[PDB]
């Protein structure tokens, strides 16, 4: 015969579709008949095609009544290999996926602003702002001043220490000064500071630096300060080299 | 004629599909003759149809006896278009691939637990544990007393340095004092120190401060000194405001 | 009848394939009469087969001839489904695609070398180089007196306190000294300082620490003094213990 133009068969339930197996073409009306049967490439209502082109090679397709997909297969020397499922529009659309071409980062949405770092050093240049307190080993300011306030350190002292000259502690202002002078026999001689007395001379004395006849007098005196100058009196007999310190601020 | 339920025939090798012209349908058995022929869509033993439709459009079909695929083309104005192979479930499970809308950030597997960071700046705020070394430009240390020892600095002296005062080193404990008394004539007088000495009265000496009459005597002392008190005494034969200092710890 | 080798005709213009409902096969030669047309899968010159199994089910399959692909729907209860696109290879490739196996951290490329970090602290120890400056609480240098310079901070003052001692400023190099001593009636005794001036002796005086008579001189000397010595005269009468002090560096 040949393929007529009206199907060969309803198909009902129960039907192995392996035993289809002369040429022709087949309606299942019913999914449920489908169900019923074996070796449906899915349980759906659908039209079979059989190619019975040898006794070694039976081709077999179906179409699903509601698109489903549509199915093939054949069987080869006594054995059915598996039904293919064409993949169609109404499975997925290419689209939809991932192309190989727009994996990268910069494609990659929703990436963070920034991101939680790992353990790593710095530059000390690498602080820009702040001051380090004391808690951390600063020295909590911006300051000289308020850098030994928060350790507590005080200034320098200055001086010049020749055979006359001066000391100053710049913590407090107080100033130590030296010198010697050549006093007339019982009588007065002035010095002049090695350097000025800002405000004040608080005190003073002198000293023989001779030596001095035993029996006679040889008092002295530190009287009379100003900023600037001062008075030594002298008690020996005779002409004497009297040294004097002087303090003030 | 008709396409007939049994095969137009069975096609050996060296066939050259595009000779097959008339309709009908025709079974390869062979993939060896396959292999042997030319236009066929997969070198594959399968089942061949044809639609001549005209002299202008032949249709072919291709099913491969292994489900390898399902082929199809067109011969139009003598040109055979390529053939097409579908796609099939045995080719590929769109499941297996990423979907774009599961291409984010979070989705994102096997991400760091922390990123390299690159340059950037800190306030010293953002330093919130350890003691910066002084190799580091710190104090090392988070005590005043700590940070000076690395640095090697003293504490600020005190004083109050008015016309009767004290001087005090901190570092030692060095305390210097000043003041004037009245003693009467050839007598002594006592003096009580501004403020008392901690532990000891080191030393101390008197000045006349007076221009006293030269040829008479104007010796001083120092003497008898507690933590709080001295005694000076006045060798001039008139009452004398003598001054003093005295220093100890 | 049945399906005949030639073709049962050609599809003019204007034909709806919903009336394409009795069994064979047609062949549409112009894309131009296919737009002409309705319920085309495309519009595209190709061949359609139909497969009129009963009155409740005609299937139909449409081949585009330069292989747009291949399409298939069913007429069921009256109603036709919507014709299914087969997907091919002149569609798509699933190796251009990326498959979820290849989805990962290392996979993605053109990440970044580094990454913008987010807000964070550090301990001082992962500060490894550099000098903190006085602007950011630092000293300014990995030297003590460097920091110290950084700052204006003094050194400490060292001493020793002893009934005989001596005090030493460490900035300036001022030393500061003491003793007593027994001296002779009206002559000289020598003096040892508790440590050698480094360089000079630079002033000194000496006080009567005794109840010396009055309307007797008790007179006193400082004078000749080396690194290492120094003269103490004494006016009294008497045998008498003075004290001294003296200063240098
Ligand atoms: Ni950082």
């Amino acid at each position: 015969g040949s393929f007529t133009k009206e199907a060969d068969g309803e198909l009902p339930g129960g039907v192995n579709l392996d035993s289809m197996v002369t040429s022709g073409w087949w309606s299942q009306s019913f999914t449920a008949q489908a169900a019923s049967g074996a070796n449906y490439p899915i349980v759906r209502a659908g039209l079979l095609h059989v190619y019975a082109a040898s006794s070694n090679f039976i081709y077999q397709t179906y179409q699903a009544y509601d698109g489903e997909s549509f199915y093939f297969r054949c069987r080869h020397s006594n054995t059915w290999f598996p039904w293919r499922r064409m993949w169609h529009g109404g499975d997925f659309n290419p689209s939809d996926y991932l192309l190989k071409s727009g994996f990268y980062w910069n494609a990659l949405p929703g990436k963070p602003a920034t991101f939680p770092p790992s353990a790593h050093n710095h530059d000390v240049g690498q602080l820009t702002s702040g001051i380090l307190p004391l808690a951390r080993g600063g020295v909590g300011s911006n300051t000289a001043a308020g850098a030994r306030s928060t350790i507590g350190a005080g200034v320098p002292a200055t001086a010049s220490l020749g055979a006359s000259g001066w000391w100053r502690d710049n913590d407090t202002g107080l100033i130590r000064q030296w010198g010697q002078v050549t006093c007339p026999a019982d009588a007065d001689a002035s010095i002049t500071f090695p350097i000025p007395f800002p405000t004040l001379c608080l005190g003073g004395y002198a000293n023989q630096t001779s030596a001095f006849h035993p029996g006679t007098d040889a008092s002295t005196g530190f009287r009379g300060a100003t900023t600037t100058t001062a008075v030594i009196r002298n008690g020996y007999f005779a002409q004497a080299v009297l040294s004097w310190e002087a303090f003030g601020r």
